[PDB]
């Protein structure tokens, strides 16, 4: 069932959402804000630099301060609001979904089906764990009473990327909201839009003023803000390697906030002689070209038994190409854009690397269209470890396909990497299935499947693809701060 | 019972510790270890660098390989040699408590009361936590079998501070041992000794090689080449906010290694007028003059309110004029000396701005004896909250106590502060320690008692004293990766 | 805020409620339902039988095979089923507001405002946990990869008490329905409107057939139906004490079903010299008389210090004697009838042996009105332990207030009996709160306050109070059965 | 390495042990203790009836008193004594090993190598726990502070088999106190022995008097005085499923003291075509064979798929007619007797039924020697659903096997049974794997292994085998009772 909206959708909120209210910037710049696909201006936003931070940040701590509403209400109010917020949100559905196919360059189909759906689940999961975030009675040595308090932590600055701006922002504003804190987050520069719509559903749903507070701008300018703030407690990013390595560096400088990264991938799978073969290519082949290859988990190198190798590389070219190009919203298109000039021209620079470097072009290869940053689906086969589209994200629709016929060889190969965000192993035997997904150094490891993620289980990644997890149970301890009080006592009893 | 040795003590190790064998520094150079009581150098150690760091890190990654005894033995058997270690430590607690006495300048009756029956008792306590480490089994979303592994790390870098060089070891090696990752550990350049005598029980226990790597050193040479190494998976670092600053600084530029941080505090107390006076006097006395105030808790700003201020300020001062200064293995003796120059001299300089800043020196204030970092016993009160005294760290025996009217206000005091390790409230009222307890921004509040520390809860800071727990349940999950395993299945069932 | 029904209430349904369907009884017969106020007759409905029983297990037994729809269906959605239930439910909250007084004799002020309250916000807490059942995984010795399912048990019987009609079938249906069991209910025969109407709630929501099935009737029919039922995994029971060693004998002569009893008490009151007086007047006074003493957890025994005794019975008293009897539906009543003859009788018989056995009688002691089952609120103050009304459950409105002056003696008191579901503690010294509570053998022990029950805690009675805990984490335990899955590997790593 | 005692055994302790000192009997009574392999008469121990277990129960609730030492001691230090206990087994497991296996007719190989090693490998388990045992501190509606104690529930009986006298004694004392209980322990009539010199060792422990007191005798008197003792808290029994009914049963009768049963099985294992076929022989063939038979989760039903089960059979029998029969303390020997007379005519009584029924006798079939109750190894094939050998739990060396050649069928054969203590599945498949062991009724499901029973994990079964688990971390909530502590404050924050 794929229904749309019926009117044209217009744009409303453009401005910076502080104290449940719309601030025009300190400033008074604004910056636009394009359409991928046509490569069209769709609106201004007023452009929150670090004096704009500053007001969010006092107006989150204002609203952290102990005897404050989001403080003394009801652990079960806070969900509540949440579970409000999902229902607002569900309500919204048709509109969300149009506004982030057509500002983040999204297929509408995956947008209402998948993204929205995702969002709305997140949030009413993220609901029930609010008046379920427990401390402990601990039986301490000598005569006292001990207990512990998991306290909110306090100002959260979060940093949402582009390429799920609705999916990111209910990530972080979910868990942190359902443990108490108040947050300052920064959506991506090319995607500001959704998340200005969910402000205003927060405020429609009754979140007291300052516990959301959503600053539109610049990564170097409000993102840098934010990460060297002096009052902000923590601070959470996804986006690149890169960048996560410049805020936990500006962390360490400033207040050592505590942080949480959810960074990008060389991700590995590894597909055995005796797997499914089709189930292998289907899962591997949307493993690595979801929502044009802009994924974190983007299965970029796929390890494929000597003996199936190329019955796998024959299979998976011919599902590559497949595909229908053009606008995300115009039913029967399968393959939206890319997000913008910088990553377009990133992918296709790796992509000339692919070639020079050796590697066999079976599909793709170069851009499409007239306007829009769109990128022809791409195989390379023959693959080998030490060229560029086999070390560096890409994060484009271009698969890598290589071979193997050690298996423990292809394990150090898949571990030789300093990312580690997922991996994937297809396989019918018990015993391989268990060894290789316990070897693999990576945050999630799917096995038959791929791209596989709910809000009930944590994700996050081994190494520089990340530290910390979001969701499940034990992301929520990421927006908990432990508190130990201790208590003389004339005499304890177990 | 206060028993002794009964011959004098001999150094024997003094080597870096590798792969269970005894190693020179790759350089061949070596460093003096002193007696702060006499200044006298004790011996001398072989001084690890950069160099040497790389073949510690070298041995913990060969250690920590898929495959190897350490990975694949039973994690019964992690705790059991742990249980060994501690039975070992105990074994040599005559000689332990001696050399961490004589090379630390620590109060012999507490080195071996206290800080070796700490030792034995978190040993002990780690050990139990090896084979109840678990992951969960999670109902995701989709016919999907999901699981986690709460997997080690893998290569744990770990910097100990001086103060209680035996005490740290332990809080660092237990739990990142019993979670079954791998560590190089870096004494402090000053202390040593103690931790080369643990390493030699290591390697009796039957520890598997490379397990555990100590590195002897100094601070911005081994100590930096930990923090910023490319095959460093953590580091876990005690010691001065400042360093605790370059250390997560240096995580970022390198490889996002995961960092722990337990660093300084300027502790508060707040003593209300229906308080136990006699017992908040003590353990305020204690809570700031414990180790010759070298302790990251020290209880170093007491608000005590206005009607009872006076007789608090006498009652302190008498306490603190008891003392007997001297060599801390003669028995009778009460107070050592600091730990070397560097600290004596920040001490003093100190006690200088409070005497120039206007505060009432009560008694103290100056040094004592002919050899030894001594310093008197010193006690200000009418301290104010932009003096020096009150805002920084001192690490040394110099109490400052305040008086307060307003509850509300003297919170904010308390709270007004980058630090926030620890904190003490005194009163018999039911709801004002719970709601003072709830509203200090500290990571331990002890009620009607201070310093009571132990290995069943966790241990930690808030805001700039630290980023993460130690010990109780809580403090394992930072020596921990997780790991989602998603599998595809035909049907799952509830 | 206190709303009512504009219309008249008619009752609906009235039969048995079996996969999601409305089915007369298999004898055909039928029983009358009567108001407790005017002792008229409201209507009649069909009589549940062993036959009947039968056909609501066969239901349940269906929809827990594997691969039915509720055992196949993500567990988000069976939150999302209970969510939506409790929706539903805040529709009809006039509705059932109105039934649940009527038919229950329970204060309609009290009925909307409280009873409906929790009666939504603990299934909404319920739903929250659904998808956050959690197994583990387990480094079990061997080369092993260990796991385990918390399954839902499968067919449960749960037996419904006619106090809190509402509150009881949801605190057992929510819990039970989110780990995803079946239930076969059976309400009490006094009280079987209001769960029929949410039957009609349950099928609306769209709980898969046979998931909810309920049979009202008589207790030594039908529930005896139910815990001698072969082919039912577990009961659960709130009721009598008496009525609990019944249900817990047959579960053992049958097929040894799993049991929690939920049971009576005598719980006690302590109230120390220093206690707020008029704070532990009202919480004692609202602890033993809240919904005419009909409460599992009536303080039944209030034990005040010798030096405030005198007064804390006359603040007591002047409490107790302004109510206003009548009609729970009629504005500014205040106290309603007892539920039946049976209980009034008891009620009455009790009374008069707190006057044979020389309690003194301070108000109340007889019977009111013309028509309904109404007792004068009551106050005996210097009872004594061996009387029949310091021994005896009253379940009606009969204050028990006693003298102590040794603190040991009266904890001993409080402790002398086998019953303990919960008792209370009033004093403002920290010491005594921790210790004496520490020191009672009751479930629930509330300090300065009483009667205060929430979703987010554990609720059940130590010794012949009950077995097992409802509500909180530590509740929904005894709703799954623990599956351990060990399969053997090559080679485990941690 | 089976290393021997080099002097004969000496029995020494033959006593009621309560308050850590040796009893005679009220009566004087005493009862004969006979080696199951040469019929002959060891010694004589102190007959305990109720008088005796009255005696035992006052001791325990003296033991268990506020205030005690038992009460009062570090949870550590519980631990301590524990791990203590676990050092003296190990240097008495020679003593052990031989007691267990001249007074149990059991293999002295075994009772060596797994016997003594689980045992003292379970006791290091719950010493870890004893200090970890923590309840939570709850964000609860409305301005309280609510926490809860998992306390000790309090006096235990503990009833322990014949079959693994040694390791069913720690599996019920190790948990009941590393969470703080006392308990009244009555051995079995068989096998008194090995659990009065525990006693022993628990005394040079330095366990406080009261808190283990060992009651021998027999089952009808002894077994139900603590069945039915009104101060006894709770029982734990491990034995037949008709004795657990009438222990629930007299629970239920006398004071609802909790309960739970440890029972017996008819355990299937599903044997697909793709197993591995040597394996599944293996493991099927100690499955049901070990210990003479005599182990709850006895694979008593062994079904495989048609393809394969002919060869199946063949080497199932080949492999049970390689034992060689005798005195257990003999090497070589490899399959000892039967515990005694009533154990050895049900097996006889039940392989004449197969016989009778038509089953095809393999081997075996008959009695062996001239002294002990020695049974020979038996198969039978051609097994079919309502023989009496498919239903009964025959607790002797004897295995059916069946065919089968649907899945869906044969799940349904397997499940169909009161029974549910484990089972086991053997195949290739990873979706099999999981579907078949998610789908049996079964405690323990073991995937190409089984009897892999470990102290991390929890044990017990569904349906008749058992109510609740033991070992694990979910073990040791059924030797805790859960208080809520819910205080009044001013104003609560998050
Ligand atoms: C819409 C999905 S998130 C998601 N889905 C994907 C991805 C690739 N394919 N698919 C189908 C993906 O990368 N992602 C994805 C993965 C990781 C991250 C964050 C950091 O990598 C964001 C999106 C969801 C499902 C349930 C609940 C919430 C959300
Ligand atoms: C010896 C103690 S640790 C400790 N004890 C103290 C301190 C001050 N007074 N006392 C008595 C202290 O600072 N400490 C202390 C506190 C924190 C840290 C680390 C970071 O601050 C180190 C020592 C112990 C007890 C049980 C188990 C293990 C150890
Ligand atoms: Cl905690
Ligand atoms: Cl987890
Ligand atoms: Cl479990
Ligand atoms: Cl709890
Ligand atoms: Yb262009
Ligand atoms: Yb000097
Ligand atoms: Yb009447
Ligand atoms: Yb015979």
């Amino acid at each position: 069932d794929l229904p749309v909206l019926l009117t044209d959708l217009k744009i409303q909120y453009t401005k910076i959402f502080i104290n449940n209210e719309w601030h025009d910037s300190v400033s008074g710049k604004k910056f636009p804000v394009f359409n991928p696909a046509t490569e069209e201006e769709l609106c201004q936003v007023e452009e929150g630099d670090k004096e704009d931070v500053d007001k969010a940040v006092k107006a989150a701590r204002q609203a952290f301060q102990i005897g404050s509403p989001w403080r003394t209400m009801d652990a079960s109010e806070r969900g509540r609001l949440l579970y409000k917020l999902a229902d607002l949100i569900e309500r919204d559905r048709l509109l969300l979904a149009t506004m982030e196919s057509m500002n983040g360059g999204k297929l509408y189909s995956n947008a209402y089906l998948s993204d929205l759906a995702g969002c709305i689940k997140t949030l009413r999961y993220c609901a029930g764990w609010a008046d379920k975030i427990q401390g402990r009675t601990i039986p301490i040595d000598g005569n006292f009473f001990t207990y512990t308090r998991h306290e909110p932590i306090g100002v959260c600055g979060q940093i949402i990327p582009w390429n799920f701006p609705l999916v990111m922002l209910i990530w972080k504003i979910g868990p942190a909201l359902s443990c108490g804190n108040t947050v300052v987050v920064k959506p991506a520069e090319q995607t500001p839009l959704t998340a200005l719509h969910v402000a205003s559903l927060i405020k429609e749903a009754g979140f007291p003023p300052g516990v959301v507070n959503i600053v539109p701008g610049y990564g170097p300018t409000a993102g840098a803000a934010i990460s060297s703030h002096m009052d902000i407690d923590k601070v959470a990013f996804t986006g690149s390697t890169e960048v996560g390595k410049l805020i936990k560096e500006a962390a360490g400088k400033s207040n050592l906030k505590r942080v949480t990264l959810e960074l990008g991938g060389k991700s590995p799978c590894i597909v055995l002689a005796d797997a499914d073969l089709d189930n292998a290519v289907e899962f591997a082949h949307h493993g690595v070209f979801y929502h044009q290859g802009q994924c974190c988990i983007a299965a970029s190198r796929i390890f494929v038994e000597e003996s199936i190798y190329d019955e796998f590389v024959r299979r998976s070219v011919e599902r590559a190409k497949k595909y229908i190009l053009g606008n995300p919203l115009t039913p029967g298109v399968t393959q939206g854009p890319q997000i913008d000039k910088e990553q377009y021209d990133k992918i296709l620079d790796l992509i000339e690397s692919g070639k020079k470097e050796g590697a066999k072009l079976e599909c793709g290869g170069g851009p499409w269209g007239n306007k829009g940053y769109f990128v022809q689906p791409t195989v390379f086969s023959n693959v080998t470890d030490e060229m560029r589209i086999a070390k560096e994200e890409i994060f484009g629709p271009v698969q890598q396909i290589m071979k193997f016929k050690s298996l423990d060889d292809v394990i150090k190969r898949a571990n030789n990497t300093f990312y580690g965000l997922s991996a994937g192993v297809f396989t019918k035997d018990i015993d391989k299935a268990i060894t290789i997904s316990s070897a693999l150094q990576a945050g999630t490891v799917w096995v038959n499947c791929y791209g596989v993620v709910s809000a009930q289980c944590p994700f996050g990644g081994f190494k520089m693809s990340g530290n910390g997890r979001e969701l499940g149970e034990y992301g929520f301890h990421e927006y908990t701060e432990v508190k130990t009080v201790t208590v003389k006592i004339s005499q304890k009893n177990s």
